[PDB]
């Protein structure tokens, strides 16, 4: 019947085709026939046996062994290629890009400043002026110092920390007068029973200035709000922003103040 | 179709047929096959392209027909990026880094409205000063309160501060009040207004408060201190005026420069 | 130069001067392929679209080949001919947050900037007796009254100083008090500060600003006594109780702060 694969040759007819068949083939330059790789590829002349490659690299997939279904499969060599691109056009692309980072990192460096905590500068400050002649009436006493009845207020102010874990170096310093006698200032946290510092000043009876001065630390960066309070050591009478009998220091409108400033505290040891 | 054989084009000895069929090819060339040798007997091969690669022929056309191999556009440029990312930074950020890093830095420490950039200034006073100047509910008011001790011109870097102003001084008169007075240059009255004590003995008289910058430009502030409406008072000194513990001390004032945040 | 089949070795072969199958006019011509399409095959020329490598040694009829690979600036020149933008964006939003990063890292580092200021607060609770007179012979010495503090604090950024508020609750017969602040390794205070009691507790402070000489931890300490004569009790009454009863504080920080030239 079928005479056998490889060693015949001839012409032959497939179907309605009339094909020439044989092992292999070697026409024109050729010197010899077909190798590794090779096809064939005219010339203007007598054809050559062109080997198809890969120039700064391409994908080919040969199937050699295979008789069915083989194929070369071209493609890009991926590290190969952006490699290239950049050591041919990365001076130009560069420049492009840079003139995109002039405002790119800005505005976000700026951004993050003014939006984050933890990074950690940026520290708020308030400070709270009181002008009203007040009389304290409120005395501090052994019995009241630990709770929330000590001597009479003089302001209440809301501060919010900008960075976490920080604290508020306080200053109140406060224009009192009293008859000869001492003079107790206690900041009390809202939500406290007792007051978070207490300090002491004194007058001859004629105006002074009376201090508290402390470091609170911060919980979160929820808005808190100490209240302060003013009245005698044990007996008197205090006004704040007043002589010791209420009238106008001087004849004018005297200022007190208290303010708080965030910073964050590196450990003591 | 028909005839296949040999025959003479020009000076070339050539073969013909409808098709041909080579080595392991079991049938003759089909849709998109080519001839490709091996390391024995060429098989037919068919030309495709991976990763999406452009290969496009041209059957239609029965002369001039091409094959025609092309770019993938966003297949290849999807890949490129599904690999390498990472050396593009490390490879050639250090050029514009250099230049970026060192601006931003300047930038950072030259602008105003960042909220960066605090000034501080402390202007320290270790003369003996008899502080002859009284004050009165008459010169209160005025310009003409207490004794000047000293003078101070400061620098806001940034917009939109304030300055938390120290006055610590060291006191003595007569038992009485010491009353000390903050005067900006170009106003016509203290524009803070303190109050300290001395029994007769040396004590820190102290002013403070927090002021409202209006610029970005040297302000001057001058600092006087006297007896509360009666007395001499002597400022870095005892109550006669020399020298206490027989050393000069020194009192200081300092301006702060804050930034008040908003709710 | 002739044609007809041949044996080479062990396989039997065509061979001609030039070879013209299929649908074919006319056999191969310059830089042609035999392609099989789904009928009879063509003659085809392989070429590049968008621009590829095609190089053909056809001059050398030994090893002769033809390669492929990409022509780069046209390439990439088509890949942003369609995707031009999102690239920008996404490569501008990576290298911006690396550069973002290491600017932070610099920042929260180097001292020489201005940023990054030291704060601490050291609390002083216990009753302490202050025997220890301050005198104009002890004023220069290390001998000064008596210590009821030591502190130690590192600066974080160069050029610096430390803004320093001492307020103690101290109680005395009518009198005066001393406060001096004293650097380790120094033969005398390095400041001197007043404060007074009539009998009842009243806070005695002592500010300055010490400039800063390294980045190093330092230690400085605060010692209280008499002005000349009498016991002075930090955080009591002058009898040693407790002050309304309960324990008090009294306070000593550090603020560091960047110095202005002063005008």
């Amino acid at each position: 019947g079928p005479l056998g694969s490889m060693g015949n040759s001839g012409f032959y007819l497939y179907n309605t085709e009339n094909c020439v068949f044989a092992d292999n083939i070697k026409v024109g330059q050729m010197t010899e026939p077909l190798k590794d790789q090779q096809i064939i590829l005219g010339t203007k002349s007598t054809p050559v046996a062109a080997k198809m490659t890969a120039s700064d690299g391409i994908s080919l997939t040969v199937s050699n062994n295979s008789s069915t279904n083989a194929s070369i499969t071209i493609g890009l060599d991926a590290e190969k290629a952006y490699q290239l691109i950049l050591e041919k056009l990365g001076n130009q692309i560069l420049d492009g890009i840079a003139d995109t980072i002039v405002d790119s990192t800005v505005q976000d460096i700026l951004d993050k400043i003014t939006t984050d905590p933890s990074l950690g500068l940026l520290k708020a400050f308030n400070n709270f002026p009181i002008t009203n002649k007040i009389q304290c009436n409120g005395l501090f006493t052994p019995s009241n110092i630990e709770t929330l009845l000590g001597g009479t207020e003089i302001g209440k102010f809301t501060v919010t920390p900008k960075s976490s874990g920080s604290m508020f170096l306080v200053s109140a310093d406060i224009i009192a007068s009293r008859m000869e006698g001492g003079v107790v200032l206690a900041l009390v946290r809202e939500g406290d029973s007792k007051p978070c510092a207490i300090s002491y000043g004194y007058s001859s009876g004629v105006p002074n200035l009376c201090s508290l001065r402390t470091s609170i630390t911060n919980t979160g960066l929820t808005p808190t709000t100490y209240s302060l309070r003013v009245g005698g050591l044990e007996s008197g009478v205090v006004w704040v922003n007043a002589l010791s009998n209420g009238n106008d220091i001087l004849g004018i409108t005297n200022t007190s103040n208290v303010s708080f400033l965030e910073v964050i505290p590196q450990t003591n040891a």
